């Protein structure tokens, strides 16, 4: 679905990409120099902030404030890697909304972060 | 050839201590990174208001992705995350499904959804980081 995630000047790294179903919604993004930490592999810091907006981002389409976000890690992501980003509306709700997306590494196709969100509505 | 999920259900019928509130849990399926278990929600696993408790639904979440761990190649808490989408009523047979998301030296990391075993609906989504202790 064509359009793209035009949400994107002025905190704000979009250098992702695309590809938008109902209640669900891919995107992209190659690691760079500026998206790494200490060490070579992307820091959640960056993950973090990714799952919330495209989380936020995928469900303007169905937008709210965050209440509980939470990140489990279990793959580094290396400068040099490009990264696929999966988000799932899992309920929509009156008053609140909530999401889950996994991140993975599409070359290998190996599971880096994992995340939920909840926002609220109204 | 294997009878894994016979086994399982023999290994869990004796450890079901507080894992003895989840005697009314069956077995339906053990994969070596999946596991499905159903329950029909009574009114001892029951809240406050009649559905199904916060804390059982916590306690599933950590024996049973635990049980999952034991599959393949079992371990300590390190932590959990839970979060509730709908409630599970009394009479409700609830399906809880687990998914060995990651292997590791010493950490495995798994997540777990509690369905409606006829809606198909979700209840609630739980994710558990164990240490390989």
């Amino acid at each position: 679905k064509v359009m793209f995630k035009v949400p994107g000047f002025d905190v704000l790294e979009k250098v992702t990409l695309v590809s938008a179903a109902p209640e669900k919604l891919i995107c992209e993004m190659k690691v760079e120099e500026q998206h790494t930490n200490k060490l070579g592999t992307l820091h959640g810091g960056l993950t973090a902030t990714l799952v919330d907006s495209i989380s936020t981002m995928a469900l303007m389409c169905t937008p709210g404030v965050s209440v509980d976000m939470n990140i489990t890690y279990m793959s580094p992501a290396k400068i040099g890697e490009e990264i696929v980003i999966t988000a799932h509306i899992l309920k929509q709700g009156k008053t609140l909304a909530f999401a889950s997306v996994d991140l993975t590494n599409k070359t290998t196709g190996k599971l880096i972060a994992q995340g939920r969100h909840t926002k609220h509505l109204g």
